[PDB]
């Protein structure tokens, strides 16, 4: 038996997704990158309780498979599929160490790569994703912006309190907590843009593109003036699409 970090977070992550200001921007940006899923087979990596895979199934995907390292999160994911009677299937795997489970039209990986604890493990994850993709498929990912700096402002008001920033091999490691009750602590890794693009190339993707989060006028209208300045000038998050 082996502990995963989210085994102690569990239901609090869903609490975070319902209150954090940044979540609506993440969801909007991710589905903008995904586009139409009708008929597609989908692999949702670091699936948590299964949000993205389940919404992708709700938008008309064919087969949807979810993978997460946390037995606790997979247990919550399976209970949601049981409650809504949907066909999602889930597996407990460490993505840096797993075998491919099939060839998919779409791999969705929201908040996977920032949990690679070395550039070596980053590279392994991308290789695994490439081995899971049909030749005309694509990877849609959401991860930490390599250029985020804690000196330029915390993200706590958007839902993620970043507690510190430490050099960690060629990148950085951050301790943090989701703004929940009580707050739920976790750690994540900020690898450089160069290491990401090298991991993508060496895994056999010919195309990648970074995607700035889709913050919109209606988001700005409904918060006090300047609320989104740190989000715009020191963004913690970024989108990423890769194609074989
Ligand atoms: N190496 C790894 N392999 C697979 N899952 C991992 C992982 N490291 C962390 N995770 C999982 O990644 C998740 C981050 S939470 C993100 C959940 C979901 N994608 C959403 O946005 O709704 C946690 O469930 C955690 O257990
Ligand atoms: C899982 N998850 N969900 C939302 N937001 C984040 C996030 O900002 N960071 C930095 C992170 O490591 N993990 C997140």
């Amino acid at each position: 038996s082996t502990t995963a970090r989210y085994d102690s977070i569990g239901g609090l992550f869903e609490d975070f997704t319902q209150s954090a200001a940044q979540r609506a921007i993440e969801v909007r940006t991710i589905f903008h990158m995904i586009g139409d899923v009708s008929g597609k087979s989908v692999l949702d990596l670091a699936c948590g309780f299964g949000f993205f895979g389940r919404e992708i199934y709700r938008r008309g995907a064919a087969k949807v498979v979810g993978v997460d390292i946390s037995e606790k999160m997979i247990e919550l994911a399976r209970e949601e599929s049981r409650k809504y009677g949907d066909p999602l299937e889930f597996h407990v795997r460490d993505v840096a160490n797993m075998e491919p489970l099939g060839q998919f039209d779409l791999v969705n990986a929201a908040w996977l790569f920032n949990y690679a604890d070395s550039v070596e493990n980053l590279r392994k994850m991308f290789k695994v994703v490439r081995a899971s993709l049909k030749p005309d498929g694509k990877l849609v990912a959401y991860t930490v912006d390599p250029d985020f700096s804690l000196a330029k402002g915390n993200f706590a008001k958007y839902g993620v309190n970043v507690l510190n920033e430490r050099a960690w091999g060629p990148g950085y490691r951050h301790d943090a907590e989701f703004v929940t009750d009580p707050p739920s602590q976790f750690s994540f890794y900020r690898w450089s843009r160069a290491d990401y693009e090298s991991a993508i190339a060496d895994a056999g993707f010919s195309h990648f593109e970074w995607q700035k989060p889709l913050l919109e006028a209606d988001d700005i209208a409904t918060h006090p003036p300047g609320f989104w300045d740190v989000f715009q000038n020191n963004c913690l998050q970024t989108g990423l699409v890769c194609k074989p």
